[PDB]
C-alpha cells in the first residue's frame, strides 16, 4: 500500500487491525515541513493515519497511538508526501492527521486517482500531479511543467471539512467533491509553495479537464492556464 | 423587444435594418452610471446596440450612428439596464456597446435566459436575477434576497471577450460560456456594487444550480451561499 523510500525521508510505516496504515512522519524541518518520500503511496478502504502527535491519544481510524518521537517536540505544519518512483497513486479511503492539525500534500507526477477518499483533521489538503520544488532543503513550490498526467476523482467522490486543492495538468472528476473550499489549477504550471501560479507553459496539445459529478462547497475556483484548453462539464 | 419605461430613466429605443435595436442610454449620474429602466428587455438574433459614443462613428451591429446627445459629453462608465415590470428577459443575440467601452449590467428579478447571446466592447458584463440597490440616487449594490428565480444559459451559450458575472438565486447552464473570467454567485445575497457578498439568507428550500455544457475561461469562480445547496455538473 504505502511503501516508504529507503532513504532519510522515508517515514516509518506499519498497519493495525483490519489493515489501517499508520505513518510516523519524518522530523519536520525548520519551516515545520515534514517531507516524506515514498516508492508507493496508496490508501485503501481501511484508511491511513499520519502520526503528528506530541502526546499519546486516540486516533479516529487506528485506535490508541503513542506520540511520534520523530517530531522531537514540534509537530509538522505541513505533511508533504512525495512519490519518487514511477508508480501512480490510488486513494480509496480516509487519511487522518492524528494529533496536531496540519496541512497535507500528496505529490505524485505519475498520476493520482481518488475514489471515495477523504481527509480528517487537515486544515488544507492538496493533491498534486507534479513535483515539489526544493532549494537548499526549503520548499519553494510545485511544478506541473512537462507533464500531461491526470488527477482522477471517481464516482464515490472526495470529502473533507477543510480546504482542498487539486493541481494537475488535467483533472477528470465524476463524483461529489465536498470541501470547505475547492481550488482546481490545471495546465502546466510553476507554483509557489502557497499555490500561486508563477508561470505557465503552453502545452504541445490540448489538456482538457472534465468536471462531472457535483461540488458541495461554498467557494469554488477553477484556473486553467492552457490557452484554448477547456473546462468541460 | 426592448420597451423603455415611460419615466425619466426610460432610454430612447429604435431599430434599424433587419431589426437591430439601438438604445440611446439616459444621461449618466455623477458616478458615471447610466441607469436605464425598462418594461421589457429582450434581445433577438439581430442584436442590440447601446449608444455610449461622444462622436459619430461605425457600430458593429447597426452601421453608422451619431453621438448620443443624452451623454452631455461624458460617456457612461456603467450601463445599468433594470427591468421594472414582472416580465422575464430573453437574450438571443449580441449586445454591443458602441463608443466608449463600459461595464454592462442587466438586472431582472423575474429571470434571465441567455441562448447564443454575447457582449461586444464591454469590460465586464453582469446578468443579475435580482434588483439594484439605490440610496439617494447612488448605486449601492444588488439584491437576490427573497427571490428563487433562475438565470438560464441555453445550449448555444454565451460569449464575451471581457469579464462575466452571473448572479442569481439559481443558475442552470447547458452551453459553452466563453469569457475572460467567469464569476457565478448563487443563492440569496446582498451584494455591494462591485459584487462583494455583504450577507446571505438561508433559503426556505434548497436552491440548486446546474452548470452543464462547458466553460472556456482562464479563471472561474463559483460561490454558493445557500448552505446545503449544491453545484451540480
Amino acid at each position: 500500500g504505502i511503501v516508504p523510500d529507503a532513504g532519510h525521508q522515508g517515514p516509518d510505516v506499519s498497519a493495525v487491525n483490519g489493515g489501517t496504515q499508520v505513518i510516523n512522519i519524518v522530523t519536520p524541518n525548520n519551516e515545520g515541513i515534514s517531507h516524506n518520500q515514498y516508492q508507493d503511496f496508496n490508501v485503501g478502504k481501511p484508511g491511513a493515519v499520519f502520526n503528528n502527535a506530541l502526546e499519546a491519544g486516540q486516533s479516529q481510524l487506528a485506535g490508541h497511538l503513542n506520540a511520534n518521537s520523530n517530531l522531537n517536540g514540534q509537530a509538522a505544519s505541513l505533511i508533504l508526501n512525495e512519490v519518487v518512483s514511477r508508480n501512480p497513486s490510488f486513494l480509496l479511503g480516509q487519511q487522518e492527521v492524528f494529533g496536531i492539525a496540519a496541512e497535507y500534500v500528496l505529490s505524485n507526477p505519475n498520476g493520482i486517482t481518488c475514489d471515495g477518499c477523504g481527509f480528517i483533521n487537515t486544515s488544507r489538503s492538496s493533491l498534486v500531479v507534479g513535483n515539489p520544488l526544493f532549494e537548499n532543503g526549503q520548499l519553494k513550490g510545485y511544478s506541473t511543467l512537462n507533464n500531461t498526467n491526470l488527477l482522477s476523482l471517481g464516482k464515490n467522490g472526495l470529502n473533507t471539512t477543510g480546504l482542498l486543492d487539486l493541481i494537475a495538468p488535467r483533472i477528470d472528476s465524476r463524483g461529489k467533491i465536498t470541501a470547505a473550499e475547492i481550488s482546481a489549477f490545471t495546465g502546466q504550471n510553476t507554483f509557489s509553495q502557497h499555490f500561486d501560479i508563477l508561470s505557465s507553459q503552453k502545452p504541445v496539445s490540448a489538456l482538457d479537464s472534465y468536471f462531472f459529478g457535483s461540488m458541495q462547497s461554498g467557494r469554488i475556483r477553477i484556473i486553467n492556464t492552457a490557452e484554448g484548453s477547456g473546462v468541460k462539464l
